[PDB]
């Protein structure tokens, strides 16, 4: 599969579309798109392992953490499979997204097809915020918007 | 045994969660759930070939065919991989289902996570249905309400 395509949606007003390229199985994925929506700032944005929606966001569970690594972000080497940073939402609440990673995958065992992209309340910390829940989820606050990532033409 | 999950909406009352279980690669898939807001009658249940709702559930495209067949049903030798055939609403407008499949899967060129499962406004009419749509689509109408199947715990 070399695209895939996430719908966001939420409780609230966040909404977006978020699309990923990946031209070559062993190379990086491109993934960019618009949520808008959000309060201006940085916004957790992660891979969750689980494309389920029964009960919201909250039911795609964790981060995809496949090799059960510490909590970092993109350009770290210890991170979760899931862990794809921040997003920056402008003054206007619109978060242009252009991201390159080479950890998500679009096939084989770092698959995010069928797993949840959700976009947070507050500021992913990295792994560098002090306590003891950044390196478990980077303290990003909850689940504004979410949608299973499926293939696309 | 992996699993599957798909939240149904779409811009009408029509909701459900529809579930899949194959404990072998090669074993059936079972699938299993509920769907509100439906007519009284059988309305067809169809995987449609890509998991976008960038557009509503008319992004999904078509039935998921890798095999260039024609729509049939699902006890049909000639179908689509997607052809689920019919839930049935009682007069509540309630459609317990509960299929049992052995061409979808979980897994292969036939993997159906990150598709969209899609339930049409009309009764399938299992390409017989006398007409060249029948043996297209099957006549089963709008999309009333999609979701991708995504990975479940």
């Amino acid at each position: 599969a070399t695209k895939a395509v996430c719908v966001l949606k939420g409780d609230g007003p966040v909404q977006g579309i978020i699309n990923f390229e990946q031209k070559e199985s062993n190379g990086p994925v491109k993934v960019w798109g618009s949520i808008k929506g959000l309060t201006e700032g940085l916004h957790g944005f992660h891979v969750h392992e689980f494309g389920d929606n029964t009960a919201g966001c909250t039911s795609a569970g964790p981060h995809f953490n496949p090799l059960s690594r510490k909590h970092g972000g993109p350009k770290d080497e210890e991170r979760h499979v899931g862990d794809l940073g921040n997003v920056t939402a402008d003054k206007d609440g619109v978060a242009d997204v252009s991201i390159e990673d080479s950890v998500i995958s679009l096939s084989g065992d770092h698959c995010i097809i069928g797993r949840t992209l959700v976009v947070h309340e507050k500021a992913d910390d990295l792994g560098k915020g002090g306590n003891e829940e950044s390196t478990k989820t980077g303290n990003a606050g909850s689940r504004l918007a979410c949608g299973v990532i499926g293939i696309a033409q």
